[PDB]
């Protein structure tokens, strides 16, 4: 019995994640395709269960998959819930590794928009990466806008019922892709919204340059590695790394970094920010991207670009 989940037939594997199992599906009364989760039941990281209602708290807000199913089949735990299209990293590489402003610009209103919409539920991703943020798919109505999707780093910041902060803390352990990561992080800080912020940053001038001055650094395992990663982030000002780009990226780091740790951050303060870029290099933000370009202007492929 191959199909999961009563109304759901196993398709492709793509599986990608922290090893996590990911499918293709379909449904088979409506045939409409989902994305399957796998995950061992008797494990030593279970997860998939509180993912599983991190989506329903989340359902019916925009970029965010809607949850169809949990179950018990066999010895896996699975999850369902909408396929959607690339990465922004996969676009990114299909681009030849670089954005242009226009696009990075488009897109960092719409991440802000989700991270807005993910702190205004009382939770935090912790896990931004441009992995996470997908399109949609071909033909679809939301082909082009940017989801968010994999919530297994994502922790409650305040209380439903009392709206109140947790409190500071330290001595948390480096946990996540060390590339994007806050510098509070870096500290051991507990992470609150600004983190999930000053991560949004470090995106937006990975997309602009290509690359960021903390890469491909060198060390003898990853905890020197976790922490010469930091000191880069700490020594290069956000105007450096806003070299020949539009310095309100220099602003949004700077600003988001100078955020105190209870603080609701002024998202449509960043966002519009953010559009202003737009007016002094006299473009329209239509939503037109770096991808709707590739192969002669039929979009982007499977066998070519991946
Ligand atoms: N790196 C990387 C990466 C890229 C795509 N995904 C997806 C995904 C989401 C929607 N459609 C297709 C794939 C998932 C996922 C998460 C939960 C779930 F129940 C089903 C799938 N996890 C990842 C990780
Ligand atoms: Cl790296």
């Amino acid at each position: 019995s191959s199909v999961v989940g009563l109304h759901y037939k196993i398709g492709k594997k793509i599986g990608e994640g922290s090893f996590g199992v990911i499918f293709e599906g379909t449904n088979i009364i409506n045939g409409v395709p989902v994305a399957i989760k796998f995950e061992p039941r008797k494990t030593e990281a279970p997860q998939l269960r509180d993912e599983y209602r991190t989506y329903k708290h989340l359902q019916g807000c925009d970029g965010i998959p809607n949850a169809y199913y949990f179950g018990q089949e066999g010895l896996h735990n699975i999850l369902v819930i909408d396929l959607l299209g690339p990465s922004l990293e996969d676009l990114f590489d299909w681009c030849g590794r670089r954005f242009s402003v226009k696009t990075v610009v488009q897109v960092a209103i719409q991440m802000l928009t989700l991270v807005e919409e993910v702190h205004r539920h009382d939770l935090i991703y912790r896990d931004i990466k441009p992995d996470n943020f997908l399109i949609g798919r071909r033909g679809a109505t939301d082909e082009n806008n940017v989801h968010l999707i994999d919530f297994g780093m994502a922790k409650q910041y305040r209380d439903p019922r009392t709206k109140q902060h947790i409190p500071y803390r330290e001595k948390k352990s480096l946990s996540g892709t060390a590339r994007y990561m806050s510098i509070n992080t870096h500290l051991g800080r507990e992470q609150s919204r600004r983190d999930d912020l000053e991560a949004l940053g470090h995106v937006f001038f990975y997309f602009l340059r290509g690359q960021l001055p903390w890469q491909g650094l060198k060390a003898p395992t990853n905890k020197q590695k976790y922490e010469k990663i930091g000191d880069k982030k700490r020594t290069t000002p956000a105007v450096t790394l806003c070299d020949g780009l539009p310095q309100q990226f220099a602003e949004y780091l700077d600003s988001v970094r100078s955020l105190p740790f209870d603080a609701e951050p002024p998202y449509e303060e960043y966002r519009m920010l953010l559009l202003s870029v737009l007016d002094d290099l006299g473009q329209a933000c239509d939503g037109d991207m770096d991808w709707m370009h590739l192969n002669g202007g039929r979009g982007w492929d499977a066998t070519i670009n991946k």
